[PDB]
């Protein structure tokens, strides 16, 4: 199978095959994902040896997708190991892990009262919006911009957030498998996807970030979300969320895709929130 990006067509022959003998698995991280070494530290995405032909093409497509991107806020691909079984996709090891687990585990707590501040959250949001802007200007529609699909370079203050998973854009599973909680009305009703699909999803990711890793639409099922969103329903601000941050979310959630901001506008608004002392001086809630 072939793949086209930035006006250039590529094939499996363009993937950087890393000799299997050079790869060593260290631990399971959560097909399985392992921490590995090539010394270069890597996250090893594996293809189960017992899989369908569609699973193989999906895996090969994902390798092509990630290898052709070149941006600071998109996970790097070191190479692949497709000439040995199980097949491997070699990614940049992101020591901070996924954004969802990070937010949940690093929540300000009585023991860690200042573990995260509004500025840490704004920096993550900017980093992903910068990755989204690169995808938008390269006419790539992600389809699942969500905390679970983002990674961090380290747990510390100099962390860099990156988009780490491209399984959804690759697929294009059933109804209860569509990430309807991250989807705008024209995507779940008409199956229409544009650059404005990622804007809506980004607003939901912003809610995930500022809620510190909660599941969107608390207590609502997929069908309830579908009906809620269709009827003009929107999420409330996460706890202690400054008004200017929530305003970015509600602009991302405009019913008409044309009324939703592009990522250059999102980045300008995130930048303004970081400069605003009334935003960054707001204390995050302390979980008991
Ligand atoms: C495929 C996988 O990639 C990585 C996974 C990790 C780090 N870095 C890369 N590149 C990683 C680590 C290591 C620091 C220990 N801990 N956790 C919790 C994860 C996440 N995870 C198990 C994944 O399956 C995952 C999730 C989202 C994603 F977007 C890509 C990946």
């Amino acid at each position: 199978p072939n793949y086209c990006f930035a006006g250039k067509t590529s094939s499996i022959s363009d993937l950087k095959e890393v000799p299997r003998k050079n790869i060593t698995l260290i631990r399971g991280l959560g097909g399985e994902v392992y921490e590995g070494q090539v010394p270069l530290q890597v996250a090893v995405k594996t293809l189960p040896e017992v899989c369908s032909e569609q699973d193989e093409l999906d895996f090969l497509m994902e390798a092509l997708i990630i290898s052709k991107f070149n941006h600071q806020n998109i996970v790097r691909c070191i190479g692949v190991s497709l000439q040995s079984l199980p097949r491997f996709i070699l990614l940049e090891l992101m020591a901070g892990g996924d954004l969802k687990s990070f937010l949940r585990e690093t929540r300000p707590r009585p023991s860690q009262p200042s573990s995260l501040a509004m500025l840490d959250l704004l920096h993550v949001a900017r980093d992903i919006a910068c990755g989204c802007q690169y995808l938008e200007e390269n006419h790539f529609i992600h389809r699942d911009i969500a905390a679970r699909n983002c990674l961090l370079t380290c747990p510390g203050p100099g962390r860099v957030a990156k988009i780490g998973d491209f399984g959804m854009a690759r697929d294009i599973g059933g109804c209860a498998m569509l990430p309807v909680k991250w989807m705008p009305p024209e995507a779940f009703m008409e199956g229409i996807f544009t650059s404005k699909t990622d804007t809506w999803s980004f607003g939901v990711l912003l809610w995930e970030i500022f809620s510190l890793g909660y599941m969107p639409y608390p207590s609502k099922s997929n069908q309830e979300v579908l009906e809620f969103v269709t009827s003009g329903g929107r999420m409330d601000p996460p706890k202690n969320c400054p008004g200017p941050v929530y305003r970015i979310m509600t602009q991302c959630w405009q019913h008409q895709p044309e009324d939703r901001p592009n990522f250059a506008i999102i980045l300008e608004r995130i930048e303004y929130c970081t400069q605003d002392p009334d935003v960054i001086n707001t204390a995050l809630p302390i979980e008991y």
